[PDB]
């Protein structure tokens, strides 16, 4: 019982569209929608979405797996060797977010300062002290992004889990030598950073040209959580404003998927016309290349949507009742739906790319879609008193090993690598993000339903030390 | 009564090195350590320090009004109208940390997300509606920092006000015309942006090869605070670990300036023989060029004392009795104070080069000394009432002009671009790196004094909104 | 009767190896090495190759039809016009060398100094006055490589007739209309630039995605040169010094077409025992980059070779007989041979990555294949007293009308774009880097078979204006 | 007797303006202009200037020892050991376009592809073998401008024989060590680099801020070539076109320079009236910066001429009568003139940034001054017949040491470091850029007065070898 079984859960009961019900529903944490900083919903005009892993969810583990054995196949594919073949996905082990350190096969799950938290090499969780061999001051720069690399979405998920299985395979293959960066094997030397190279270009491979997709929309109901409430809410939103789609898949395959989930014998409400999912839009944009698409953009381009080819040249007209676009920027979406920024909702589950960019390049306003989240809270609650002991024994200190292994009875709740918001009473990189960036966030966008249009979502003022 | 004076106040009076006494100082605020993040002072190894606006702390308006003469002369000097003579420094209008806008030639106080706060074109303070033909989202894109120049430190104040005097002047000279982006002369266009080079050059200019100096080291009392506690601070350090400068400084002003600090007759503690300032140092490092010193550095360099000028060459001998280092980098720090980075305690006034790039470039900790803090403390005491107001207003909205008049009348008693960290309920972008980067602030380094070595500054821990 | 013709021709004669009759056969011009620097052949230690239309030769028109077609045909598959398939290749117009200015669609034959000498738009021939309206003083900047192409190597052929054929099509097609810098249709603008990109894009993806290799190596005879003296001469090298090839293309296809090369009932001479193409070198390097291989390389690794797939990390061994190699840099070539620069060879056709670079980045010799050295050697002296009548007129300037018009007579004997090395009395671009480049240049490196091995290359000493 | 000498011995002459005299003078060598490419001086509109080494030639050794006085000075004055200013400038040792090597510290003297020709280490002129230690393949990268020099100009005589001195000083005093790249002493490393570096700055520093200018323009008789023909050409230049100057140096030092060349009791011609020197430029330009002047340039600014001060703002006005430009660019002359390239002969003495970025970047037509062609002539036919023996030697190779031999005793009637052409048989590098970029060349451009206006300056056309 995973995550997107709750998300499953939740989609599968009609939503209870009486207005003291919905209060009710969302009192219940897996359907508040928290906030990060006050939003008025009066003032949004435009609410805009990215696709994958945010309107169109992808099963946990079922899709990693896949993932997984099509990256794992990829590379034995390309020479890697056969023992490849018989690792499986373990879905108790990656944590999202975790940096991959390249120079010496690590992965570290650190906070906002790099500051170290946890440490993997292979499978084998490096204790403090030894640590210190390599951090030398327990901290990485995270701008060093030639060496560190960071794994900070949810298809980052088979790849991480896969250089954990790759360490620690050739760790114990006696055909190879462990080195301090990488692996001898004769006359070949395999450095971690090719190493980590050659396990990127396989996951990309997958999904541009093998068989990913093809596998996924062969088996929708296998691969993609699907919920009559979509089509509900996508409706409520263009009856009090704009909506608008952004994405960085292609169109062929943003229409299976949109399709999919748009696939239901009735329209927003059972009883009611089935209409097509482009009607729910009143601008569609694909190849979207966030987070380029939130700075200069790309060439902006028509679809021709019977083919699903590019017309031929750059689009110059206007935004007309069918049209489909392809690159541009966000200034397009911008000019087109008689917008600026703060006007905007976007709603996605990219911490970088849909967040964190069009927050600070735009001023767009911000909503982000965090999977875990649900079962992260089934999580904190059932466990709190835990926490609340954790709590307890750093105030006491005013005996260390107690601390160090309450934290570690607590994170292992979580899996191997811990919460996805913090590493016992220290919050990670990307809890800080989600503060610093994402404006509201919840488990999924549909948790939107239950609030009313004109509520205004509320945050604490902060105030610095010295105010107090 | 400005906040030199405050600190000159508080200079002036010896330490009561009575424990009691001293807890009972560090109560009043003017004289608290503030703690963003918790730091056990038992275990920073080293402590460093930034000179200028650090140890050596120029008086206000004194100093400002000097770099502004100078840098108004310059200018016409170089061909600038003579009117610019008549003008005189008002220390009365610029808050640090403001943001230039080289298109529009507006300074503009901005929040961490680069939201306008205020908005002045030359002394014309522009209201809400008015901003946005030339902010259309009432936003501004940190990071183009072609365009955006962001005056944070307390060398940028004469400039600051300079170049609301020039736009002011020439939208008021009728020899001039207004442009969207600069002034017409006949045939000749100044944009605001070569305005702001030539500003800038002629700054640097009076830094590097003008009169600053000189006409500073010849009256060390009319422009420099003098502190008997300094030493004692110092001497207090250096029993209990490393003292290390490392500023951008050269080495004959380092000299001047330092000689001066020390000048005393005594020592640490009146009655003891005085010592010269550079035994109070492990480590000397001057020409440190932050922020680049805390990357890839400069080659490192030994200073010959008696001449001022550099030896030929590189160093590369070890740390010996008497040595001053000229370059280098961080990490010649490190290596030579045997220091890995959370053993130190980095102290100075530059958010950007002192403090934001050596924690996140680093993992050294961090103490940022903040002047202003000392008025801009009297200011939030003395008006608390009128901005726990100001909190009730927007509490109860759940009318609006009463909002926007309040903030007014609080920012006000501030100066005309109001306090240093916020306007009105929202918080500046220098208020929120001060939160972020800094471990530890103060109005003075001073005050470290007041707190045992051993001492446990403690902040608390933070909380996600789904965790609360 | 076009070039490779000629030089099938020549491969289906068998060598007469009597000394005499060598000495008479490299009398006639077709079988001439051309020297541009002295060149000491007693001293050359290592012989090297490049591959593709040097010791391949793709057959002349049929291949450049086919790699025309492949394209048409890709870009009718990404959604330009049906009438793209019924254009068809003209060997008759392009010139190899052509630059093609992607502002304003013209292709452009040009001096060493960028001064027009042809300028075609689509198939209109622009003549004098109206070459000014765009170029004003008729010429380009050749550095300005974001905005001119030059299409260098006989793989560009295709692409030279195809960009005239799309220029001239749309310039035509009543659908679209002409503006300066591209075509509109309705609402969509498709420039030059853009449309070449397409077509850039278009012949990389036939190259190494679509059928262009697999098509030819089902048909070799078809597509490419095969001579009998090519194995004699290779092993008439290694009987004197080192043999090596380094060579773009990759190993499956390095195979497949080495193999046919060498494909004959015997060995190196008829009656001996057939060897293995491998046999004939002593370093074998694939996937070679250049010219970026003239510079840092890339990671240097072993190919496997019975799966042609590389083996896995960076081949740290030494030169082992037998094994490939991929990647890697020019160095490696050196150390593994023992060799410095001016002791060794290159052979290639391309004059920039194989003969410019090679001898600027690393002071190696160098000989240029020049296919179409053949064709232009029949037209030089079947035409020979036309441009003896040229260089007439020049000299009895001491009328106008009568030089640009036997110019252009001259011209046309070569194709619609002229002689690869000139354009009437002026030299083009080509013909420039040729002298200045290339030390050795053939119609086909074959012509060194009739040279003896301690022949002394002989050119005039350059004298300056002054110096005579 | 050096090259100055020669020039103001052809500078005290008056013209004899008679025709026939005019065609026998110009048949003396010192006096003709070179060609490289033909040029009808018929078509020439504008003829534009440099001012240095142009118009305004520093005599020599009297300006070098300055430069160098100067800079040993500077060097001293910063650190460098005393013993520096015991050196003393010898004219006999630096040849132009030297390269300086700042890894190993040597002096070389390279041939177009960068083929060592001669190598001096400090003073020490390394031979053949003992060369390739530190150059395995006789070659040196000229791209790799990190590492290599390259001292072009006149301006850099001073610094060549500087950084020979300081290399043979260090090398020979005991107080340091010799090392591959630097010297050691004690603990204190000094590679030959950032000696080198040292240097330049330092040269900069007397041009831009110590007392060259200011030693110079107090005694211009003994520093600068003064020639009664100057107004007389540029006056006969302006009756048939257009005058420009475009110059790097400010205008202050441009006017008492040029006020200085135009110093006599006349005007153009003895017996007029004298006119100040603007009077002889349709277009004066000064701060030009080239070589970017021929590409974006900079701003273009007005000069104020009472201040000598620049203008405050971008100049946007018309070409008025009077007016001084300052920056701007290449683009600018030409709208301003309403001339397109080719109509243009740009005159000046600088190889890289008058004359190869001029013909390459806009297609100007080129003159190159060179001062040495003076002495070089008198050498190349003093000594013609130890050439002509060198010719023949080489023909006779079909006895090595009496080649070396030869070239050796040819070399030393040049200098210490050969004629600025060639060393022996071999042509440099500075000889290849002569013929390939400057379009006419001599000794100084008042050899054009010898020509008359609708001379029709006439080179070979070139053949390529298989065209002969
Ligand atoms: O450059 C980044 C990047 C840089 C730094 C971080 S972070 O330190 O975790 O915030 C995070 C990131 C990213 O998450 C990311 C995602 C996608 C791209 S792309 O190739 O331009 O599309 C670039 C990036
Ligand atoms: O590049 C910056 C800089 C960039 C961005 C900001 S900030 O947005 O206010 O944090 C702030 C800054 C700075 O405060 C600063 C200070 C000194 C230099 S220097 O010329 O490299 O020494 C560069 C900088
Ligand atoms: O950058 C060039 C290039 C630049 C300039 C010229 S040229 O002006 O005709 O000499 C010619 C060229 C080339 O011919 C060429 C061929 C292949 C590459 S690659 O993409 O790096 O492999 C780059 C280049
Ligand atoms: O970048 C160069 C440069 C590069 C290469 C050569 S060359 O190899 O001798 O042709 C020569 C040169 C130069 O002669 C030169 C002169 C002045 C400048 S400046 O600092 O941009 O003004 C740059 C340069
Ligand atoms: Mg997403
Ligand atoms: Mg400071
Ligand atoms: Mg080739
Ligand atoms: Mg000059």
């Amino acid at each position: 019982t995973s995550w997107s079984d709750r998300l499953q859960n939740a989609a599968d009961m009609p939503a209870n569209m009486d207005k003291h019900a919905l209060k009710k529903y969302r009192r219940e944490a897996y359907h508040r929608v928290f906030v990060n900083r006050s939003l008025a919903m009066e003032k949004i005009k435009c609410f805009g979405f990215d696709m994958d892993y945010t309107l169109a969810v992808y099963k946990s583990p079922e899709y990693e797996s896949l993932g997984f054995e099509l990256t794992v196949e990829r590379l034995v594919s390309i020479g890697y060797p056969q023992e490849l073949l018989s690792f499986a996905y373990d879905s108790t082990f990656p944590t999202r977010g975790l940096v991959f350190d390249t120079l010496y096969g690590n992965l570290l799950k650190v906070d906002a300062y790099g500051n170290l938290l946890v440490c993997a090499h292979g499978f084998n969780f490096i204790r403090g002290p030894e640590t210190r061999e390599q951090y030398p001051n327990k901290f990485i720069q995270r701008d060093d992004t030639e060496r560190f690399y960071i794994l900070n979405t949810l298809f980052n998920l088979p790849e991480t889990y896969l250089l954990a299985c790759l360490v620690d395979f050739f760790t114990n293959c006696p055909r190879y030598t462990s080195c301090e960066t990488g692996f001898k094997d004769g006359d070949l030397f395999m450095s971690y950073r090719s190493m980590f190279q050659d396990v990127r270009d396989a996951v990309d491979w997958v999904h541009y040209k093998g068989s990913l997709k093809e596998k996924t929309v062969e088996n929708l109901e296998k691969y993609v959580v699907k919920d009559g409430k979509l089509p509900l809410l996508l409706s409520r939103m263009k009856e009090v404003g704009k909506v608008f789609l952004a994405t960085n898949s292609d169109y062929k395959y943003t229409d299976k998927i949109m399709t999919y989930l748009f696939d239901f014998p009735h329209g927003p409400k059972p009883g009611s016309s089935h209409r097509p999912w482009q009607s729910y839009f009143d601008l569609i944009l694909v190849d979207a290349r966030k987070p380029l698409f939130f700075g200069e953009g790309t060439v902006l381009r028509q679809v021709d949507t019977k083919t699903g080819k590019l017309k031929i040249g750059t689009y110059t007209g206007p935004l007309q009742h069918g049209i489909v676009y392809s690159g541009g920027s966000s200034d397009t979406i911008c000019d087109l739906l008689g917008a600026k920024g703060k006007d905007i909702l976007y709603i996605g589950d990219h911490i970088f790319g849909d967040i964190l960019k069009s927050k600070k390049r735009q001023g767009w306003r911000t909503f982000l879609v965090i999977p875990e989240l649900a079962q992260e809270l089934h999580v904190w609650t059932d466990k709190s008193s835990l926490f609340e002991e954790l709590q307890s024994l750093d105030i006491f200190l005013a005996i260390q090993r107690r601390i160090k292994k309450v934290t570690h009875d607590m994170d292992m709740c979580y899996g191997m690598m811990g919460s996805l918001f913090r590493s016992g009473s220290r919050q990670t990189l990307f809890a800080s993000q989600v503060m610093r960036y994402a404006d509201l966030y919840a488990a999924s966008f549909i948790n939107l339903l239950y609030y009313p249009f004109s509520y205004l979502f509320r945050a604490a003022h902060v105030l610095m030390p010295h105010e107090s």
